[PDB]
This record gives structure tokens, sequence and C-alpha cells, in this order.
């Protein structure tokens, strides 16, 4: 039986909050549009503070509405549905109309550029992987001079990889309630009735080395797992389901640190197909256990010898803890035939090689 | 007293080697031409294969005649000379003459681009963490169209920073026996008696985050360390006494592992401030013990606590080992009051700032 040991579920990270007892007034819930599912923004307070949106999120375990949820998600695809990869990345160019749904995990988003804050609700979240809430400045001031029409306060990502820009990439809502993000180019894999997958994270099965480094750019690290942060189950319905996990990334040289939620249900089929790569970093570093995103491994060898050890039932663990005698036997035979020289070259063999 | 424990030297790594006796033939010193300090590039065989020349390297460890190497050094600088920086990162621009002389550690290199093979004896090598050896290719047949003349086989390095290109930077010795090196552009700390760094390597004590990942760009890690390969002595002349280590890097999410050398001798001043930040990972991951470079730490806290623990006289080494109390004490005495709706209240806080 397929389960985990690490898994935090915040479904019922409550008890006896009726104070407010209904939705703390802003009720959220996915409504149809011509055919198309986004969030009721009608009600959907819009200018809200910090503390007042951490509360109406602590507030929603419950009250979901999941209804066209799963139509809505028919359009995503899993990534056996792709083609294959191969050859050296490229850098892909997103251009024109991008008719495909933001909201999943596998969508090719255009470079941060500047955007109006006139039309867009709630705090505007990049995504470094230790996710940052970003501010505004006043347009009026700079020469940006007039995107729109006497607008202020106009919000700028510009951001190149964060090995040496800030971030991969940043979500919101616009004003209308649709999801709207940004983000680095991603990695095209083919350059150098299935459909072409532009790789906007590590989509290590289809591609052996397109880690998230190199080319993920936005919330999505592994297309079962992503970053949580206050507003994602703001940002994105569907994934209220989620088991949260604790991740360890080390980007870039500096350290970091956060949460992250999957797709994961007890019983899934994970044999050996179902691994994504997804460099962690050990929590405590001891023990010799690792709590890894479910369904997914670490490019971190074990103590002792290398070859990933994982455990049939449960996804979650990275087992640890899995010597020249050749070597020492020619030298104590060189020593007992007494061949000094022969001795003195093994030696040194030994220390360039050996001992090295 | 300042010493190590783990520094291994191949001053000696030889024995009984005299079938050669002499040099294998291709005597290496240096010489003066018009006030600048080069190799003696007229008998320096040129055209040899990479286990005849890495023969010559093995056989080179004591006839180096160090004579004009102190007056050499004097154009480098230790990282004091230099000025403050502050501020965010930016890409420097490497333009007109270098009057600079490369093999300092703090030397910029313009972007590696094409080179004609012509001008060039012995391998060239980018460094992409653990060294690597680039071949060429004719150079009449495709687009490059004779940068000289009937010349063939040129040289292209063409890389952004390895993340997204392929190497930081590559270093060879030009035909008439001079350095000659190209890289990444690095990164200037300024705009945005004593001389502007521009760092090119992880100036850490000159500016905090100018970690080797985002500036680095060359075979130099620490101004006093830097990434080992065969022809080592073949390029930098100067570097003999330094002595070996081990290093896991972990750049780009992929996995580095391959030998350091310093400029370190027994009894260096290295206090508190003569430490230069580097991004190591356990060899063995155990033994709560890291062999790190000299005068150096990494950004890698210890298992129980933060706080880097850094042994007084032997510098090599990283220390490693180094409970809610207060809150088990305050829902054990709201236990023992028994009011079971502050009791779930504090589970509940506990589950999600304690527990997680
Ligand atoms: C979390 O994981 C589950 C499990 O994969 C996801 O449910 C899956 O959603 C896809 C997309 O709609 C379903 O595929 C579709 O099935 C219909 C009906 O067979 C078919 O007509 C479509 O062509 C498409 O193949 C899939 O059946 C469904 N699987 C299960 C077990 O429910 C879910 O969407 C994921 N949610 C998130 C937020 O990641
Ligand atoms: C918030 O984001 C949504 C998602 O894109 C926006 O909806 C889209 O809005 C554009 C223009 O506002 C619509 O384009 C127009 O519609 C026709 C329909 O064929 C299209 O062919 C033309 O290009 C025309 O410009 C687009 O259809 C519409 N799509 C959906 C699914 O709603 C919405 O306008 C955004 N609102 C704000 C305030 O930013
Ligand atoms: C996340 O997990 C919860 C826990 O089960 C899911 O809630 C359950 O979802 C199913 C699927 O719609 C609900 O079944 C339906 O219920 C309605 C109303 O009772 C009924 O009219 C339908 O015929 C069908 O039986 C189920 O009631 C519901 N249970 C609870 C307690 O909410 C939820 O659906 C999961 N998230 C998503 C996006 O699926
Ligand atoms: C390895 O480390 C040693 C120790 O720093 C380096 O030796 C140092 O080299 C510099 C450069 O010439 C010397 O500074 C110069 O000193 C002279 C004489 O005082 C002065 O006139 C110059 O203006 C300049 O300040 C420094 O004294 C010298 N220190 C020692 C202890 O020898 C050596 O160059 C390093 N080698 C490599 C390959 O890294
Ligand atoms: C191999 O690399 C060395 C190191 O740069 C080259 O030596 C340099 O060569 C240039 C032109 O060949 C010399 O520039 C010339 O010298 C005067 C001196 O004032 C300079 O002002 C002019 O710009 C003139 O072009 C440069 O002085 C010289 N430097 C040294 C230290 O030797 C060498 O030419 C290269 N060999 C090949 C075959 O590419
Ligand atoms: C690497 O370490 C070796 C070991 O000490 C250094 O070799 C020594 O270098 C000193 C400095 O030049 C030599 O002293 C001089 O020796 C010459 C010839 O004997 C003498 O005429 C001078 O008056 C002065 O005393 C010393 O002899 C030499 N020892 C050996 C065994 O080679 C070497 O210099 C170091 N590397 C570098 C680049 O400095
Ligand atoms: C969840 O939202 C759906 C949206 O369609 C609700 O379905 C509608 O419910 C109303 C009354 O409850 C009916 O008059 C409509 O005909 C329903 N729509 C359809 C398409 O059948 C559903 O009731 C909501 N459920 C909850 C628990 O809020
Ligand atoms: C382990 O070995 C098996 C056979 O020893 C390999 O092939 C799998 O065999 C099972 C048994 O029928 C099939 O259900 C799987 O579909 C096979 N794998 C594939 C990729 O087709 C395989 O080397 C290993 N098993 C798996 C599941 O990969
Ligand atoms: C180092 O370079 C010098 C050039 O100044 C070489 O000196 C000449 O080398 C040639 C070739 O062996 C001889 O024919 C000349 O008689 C040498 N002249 C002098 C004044 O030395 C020297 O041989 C080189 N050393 C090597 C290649 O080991
Ligand atoms: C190391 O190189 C220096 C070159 O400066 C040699 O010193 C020269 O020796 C010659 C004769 O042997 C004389 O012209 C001078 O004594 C030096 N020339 C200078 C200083 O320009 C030194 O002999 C070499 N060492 C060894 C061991 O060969
Ligand atoms: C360790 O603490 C000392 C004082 O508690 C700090 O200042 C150093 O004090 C020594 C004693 O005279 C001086 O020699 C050093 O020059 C002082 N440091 C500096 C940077 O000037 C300091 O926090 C620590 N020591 C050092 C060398 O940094
Ligand atoms: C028709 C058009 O605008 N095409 C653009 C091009 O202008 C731009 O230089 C490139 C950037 O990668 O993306 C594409
Ligand atoms: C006079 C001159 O060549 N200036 C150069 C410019 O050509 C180049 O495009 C730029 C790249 O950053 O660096 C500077």
């Amino acid at each position: 039986e397929t389960y985990v040991t690490g898994g935090s579920v915040a479904h019922s990270a409550r008890g006896l909050t009726s104070l407010f007892s209904m939705g703390a007034k802003q009720k959220l819930q996915l409504v149809n549009t011509n055919g198309s599912w986004h969030i009721n923004s009608t009600a959907l307070n819009c200018n809200e503070s910090i503390n007042t949106g951490f509360i109406a999120g602590l507030f929603y375990y419950h009250k979901f509405n999941s209804t066209g949820c799963p139509q809505r998600l028919s359009s995503c695809k899993p990534i056996i549905s792709f083609r294959q990869g191969w050859g050296p990345l490229t850098d892909a160019n997103i251009t024109g109309p991008s008719d495909d749904r933001p909201y999943c995990w596998h969508y090719a988003p255009r470079p941060c550029s500047v955007v109006p804050a006139s039309s867009v609700c709630g705090p505007v979240y990049c995504f470094t992987p230790s996710p940052v809430v970003v501010g505004t400045t006043d347009i009026k001031g700079k020469p940006t001079y007039n995107w729109g029409e006497n607008e202020t306060d106009v919000f700028l990502l510009e951001s190149l990889r964060p090995p040496s820009g800030r971030w991969f990439g940043c979500a919101w809502m616009n004003s209308t309630g649709f999801l709207k993000t940004c983000g680095a180019p991603p990695c095209n894999i083919y350059g150098g009735n299935e459909t072409d997958l532009f790789c906007p994270t590590d989509c290590f099965r289809k591609h052996p080395e397109a880690t998230y480094s190199r080319c993920g750019a936005g919330p999505w690290l592994t297309p079962r797992c992503m970053v949580d942060y206050p507003y994602r189950l703001w940002h994105y319905p569907c994934t209220v389901n989620f088991t949260l996990f604790k991740v360890r990334m080390f980007v870039g040289g500096f350290e970091h640190r956060f949460t992250a939620a999957c797709n994961w249900t007890r019983g899934e089929r994970c044999n050996i197909e179902d691994r994504d790569r997804s460099e962690q970093h050990p929590l405590l570093h001891s023990t010799t256990e690792l709590a890894i995103l479910p369904c997914s491994f670490t490019p971190m060898p074990a103590l002792s010898t290398l070859g990933i050890h994982l455990h049939q039932n449960i996804v979650d663990v990275q087992y640890l803890y899995g010597a020249l005698k050749w070597e020492y036997v020619v030298l104590l035979f060189l020593l007992l035939a007494d061949a000094r020289v022969c001795s003195c070259l093994w030696m040194m063999l030994l220390i360039s090689q050996a001992e090295a």
C-alpha cells in the first residue's frame, strides 16, 4: 500500500473557530463564464491587508464548493501525455496568444514585464523558491509614463534567472479574478495526438537534465508538487486537497526552506516510473531519513555508497546507510616479498589514487 | 598554531621515477621578456597527447626553478587592497586593453568567444567546476569563415553561466607562451590608492552575497584557493607550493566533485577576518567533520543548531554537533486546568507553529 509518513495536511487545521462561522464574509467559489471557470471576483473583497487575508485563508478549509473543479482540471494533462525530449536545452520564446489555461502545472508563462496595479486583486507573489510579496511604486513619477490612464503604483518584476535575476516567476489575479502569471523563459527540449511540452519546471522524466534551477520558472517544482504560500488557495482553487511537506532547496549558493503541497492520495501506483527529480537537502541532517516529496527523489547519493534507496510502500522517505582489501593485500604481499622499491611505488600509487 | 589536517600535498608524489630523470625533456621554466615574465615557449613541446602531457605533469615536482616567481607575483594584490562593495550586483563589461596580468586571482576576463587554435599550445580547459578539456572542429567548413588565413580547427566556447550556459570560464596558454583566459562576465558591486575589484570569483569579504555561482567566472573560487587540474602547473607556474583538498560543489542542481589547491602555509594568521565563503557539501556525510577549504567556511549550518563552529588553530575543519519546554509547560498547565477549549486551541497552535 502506497502511503506517506511525514505528510502534513491542513484540511482541518481548525477548531471552534466559529467567531466568523461563515467564510469571514469573503466567499470564495468558482463560477463559469462563457465556458471558462475562474473565481467569482464580484464579492471577493480585494483591498485587504496582509493580516486580514491571512485570517481569511486561515478560515478557508471546509466551505469549498469544489463543484466545477474536475471539469476545469480536464484541461490539464499528466506528464505522460507529452512527447520525449533530447539534446541540449534552449530558451523558449513565448509569444502571441496563450490559449492554455495558466493554472495547469505545465503552463509556459511570458517574461515578467511591468503591470498596472489597477488590474490586480490581492497581493502579487514572486517565487524565488521561498515565496515573497512584491509591492508597488507610483508610475506617474517615473518615466514609465502611463501604460493606462491616471493609474498609479504599477508592479514591476523584470527579473532574470534567480542565480542572476531576482525570482523565477510571479503570480496574481487580474481585476476580473482570472489567474495571471509570468516568469523566466522555460526550456525548449526539441530544438537542440500528443503535444510538445515547453517544460516550465523540473521535467525530469521527459528530459534528463532539465532541472528546476535551469528550467523551472514559476510555482511548480514537480508536475506533482508545488511550493506553498498564504494565498495558494487564493490563486489556485483546485489544489485545496493537497498535503504539505518540508523542503530545503539550496538554490544559487544560498539556503532556501519552505513548505510544499502535492497531488498525493493514498494508494497511487508509484512503482518506479512515477518518480521525479527534485534537489532536496537534509533538514535535520541526521537519522539517515530524508523527508522528500512523494513520488520523487533527490540527487544526493547515500553516505557509504551511491544508488538511491527508496521504500516500496512509503515514497516520502529517502534512505541513507545502504575498504581497498585488494590493494591492501597486494601491498602486504609486496612487503612480505620485501621489494621496498616496489613497496614505495605502491605506497605512492595508493596516495595518488587510493588515499586521494 | 595555525595548521591543517586534511591537507594533501603533491610536492613529492614521486619515487625512483628516474627513467626520464630530467623533466621528460620538456623543461619548464620562466623567463623575462621586455619586463614581462612568461613561460619558456621555445623548447616547450606543443603537440603532445593527453597521456604524454599527463606523464609530463606527473614528473614535474622538483625541477621548478622558482627565481622570478616573487617579482612576477608582485603585480597581484591581496583581497584587502581593494575597496568595499554594496548594493545589488550588476554584470560588468570588460572592454579595451586589459593591462592586468591574467595569472592574478582577481583578473577579470573577456567573454569566452571563438579563438583560432593556430595560436594556442597544449589543451584548453573550461572550468565548469569539475575541469574539462575542449576539442576543435574545422573552421573552413562551417559559417566561421577564416578568422585568419588557411587556419583549421578553431576553438569555440561561447557559453553563458553554467546553470544556463556550459562553463564559467576557460583558460589556455597562447603560442608565444603567455596565459590567455576568458570567461563569463563578472560582478560589478559599485554601480548599484586602492582599486575597484571587479570580482571574478567569490569575493565574500568585499561583497556579502557575491557568491561563486552568481559571480565567479574562472579557475578561482576563493582569492586563496583554486580548482586543480592536470595542466595547472602548465598554466599557472607560481602556484606550485599549493596543497590539495577535496571539494563538493553542487552547482546548478547537479553534483560536482574535484580537487582544490590553496595558497596555504603553516602559521598564517587566520583569526576571524581571513575567512572566505565557499559552498561545499559533505563528502562522507557523517562524523560531523567537514574537510573544507582552509581559511574559509560554508553556509551549511550545523545539525542541531546554526552558527558556524570553527576551530581556532585548525581551519580546514567545519564542525557539526554544536525542545519547546515553554510551550510544553504551558500546554500541560492548561491540561491540569482542564480547559479543553484552551487545550484544543493550544494544540492547534502548536501544530501550526511548534509542530510545523
Ligand atoms: C490531482 O490528481 C488527480 C489524479 O490524477 C487528478 O485527477 C485527474 O484529472 C484528470 C484531468 O481531468 C483526469 O483525466 C481526464 O479524465 C477524463 C475522464 O476519464 C477524460 O475524459 C479526460 O480525457 C482526461 O483523461 C483523470 O481521470 C483524473 N484522475 C483521477 C484519479 O481523478 C486531479 O486533477 C489532480 N488535481 C490537482 C489539483 O493536481
Ligand atoms: C483577466 O484575464 C482574463 C483571461 O485572459 C481576460 O479574459 C480575456 O480578455 C480578453 C480581452 O479582455 C478577451 O479577448 C477578447 O475576446 C475575444 C473572444 O474571441 C478575443 O478573440 C479577442 O482577442 C478580444 O480581444 C478574451 O476573450 C478573454 N478570455 C477569457 C477566457 O475571458 C480578462 O479580460 C482579464 N480582465 C482584466 C480586467 O484584466
Ligand atoms: C477534497 O477532499 C474532500 C473530502 O472528501 C472532497 O469532498 C467530497 O467531494 C465529493 C466529490 O464531489 C463529494 O461528493 C458529492 O457530494 C455532493 C454533495 O454532498 C453530492 O450532491 C454528489 O452527488 C457527490 O456525492 C463529497 O460530498 C465531498 N465531501 C465533503 C465532506 O466535502 C473534495 O471534493 C476534494 N476536492 C476536490 C476538488 O475534489
Ligand atoms: C601565496 O601567499 C603569499 C603570502 O601572501 C604571497 O606572498 C606575498 O606576495 C605579495 C606580492 O608580491 C607580497 O606583497 C609585496 O611585498 C613587497 C615587499 O614587502 C612590497 O614591496 C609590495 O608592494 C607588495 O606588498 C607579500 O609580501 C608576500 N608575502 C609573503 C609572506 O611572502 C604569494 O605571492 C602567494 N602566491 C600565490 C601563488 O598565491
Ligand atoms: C600571446 O599573448 C601575449 C600576451 O598578450 C601577446 O603579447 C602581446 O602582443 C601584443 C600584440 O602582439 C603586443 O602589443 C604590441 O605591443 C605594444 C607595446 O607598447 C602595444 O602598445 C601595441 O598594442 C602592440 O600591438 C603586447 O605588447 C604583447 N604583450 C606582451 C606582454 O608580450 C602575444 O602577441 C600573443 N601571441 C600570439 C601569437 O597571439
Ligand atoms: C616552494 O617551496 C620550496 C621549498 O622551500 C621553495 O624552494 C626554496 O625557495 C627559496 C626561495 O628562493 C630558496 O632560497 C634560495 O635558494 C637559492 C639557491 O639555493 C639561493 O641562491 C638563494 O640565496 C636563496 O637562499 C631555496 O633554496 C628553495 N629550496 C628548495 C629546496 O628548492 C620554493 O621557492 C617554493 N615555491 C616558490 C614559488 O617560491
Ligand atoms: C456549488 O455550486 C454549484 C454551481 O452550479 C451549485 O449548483 C447550483 O445550485 C443551485 C441551488 O443550490 C441550483 O439552483 C442550480 O441549478 C445549480 N447549478 C447547476 C448547474 O445544477 C451547488 O448547489 C453549489 N453547492 C454548494 C454546496 O454550495
Ligand atoms: C523490474 O524488473 C521488471 C522485470 O523483472 C522490468 O519490467 C517490468 O516488469 C513488470 C512485470 O510484468 C511490468 O509490469 C512492468 O511494466 C515492467 N516495466 C516496464 C518499464 O515495462 C523492469 O526493469 C522493472 N520493473 C518496472 C516496473 O520497471
Ligand atoms: C628557453 O628559451 C631559450 C630562448 O631564449 C632557449 O635558448 C636557446 O634554445 C635553443 C634551442 O634549444 C638553443 O639552440 C640555443 O642555443 C639557446 N640559446 C640560449 C642563449 O640559451 C632555451 O633552450 C629554452 N630552454 C628550454 C626549451 O628548455
Ligand atoms: C633559475 O633561473 C635563474 C635565471 O635568472 C638562473 O640564474 C642565472 O644564472 C646564470 C648562470 O647560471 C647567471 O646569468 C645568473 O646567475 C642568473 N641570471 C639572471 C639572474 O639573470 C638560475 O641559475 C636558475 N636556477 C637553476 C637551479 O638552474
Ligand atoms: C573578538 O573579540 C574582540 C574583542 O572582544 C573583537 O575585537 C578585536 O579585539 C582584539 C583585541 O585587541 C584586536 O586585536 C582586534 O583587532 C579586534 N578586532 C578587530 C576587527 O579590530 C572582535 O570582535 C574579535 N576579534 C577579532 C580579531 O575580530
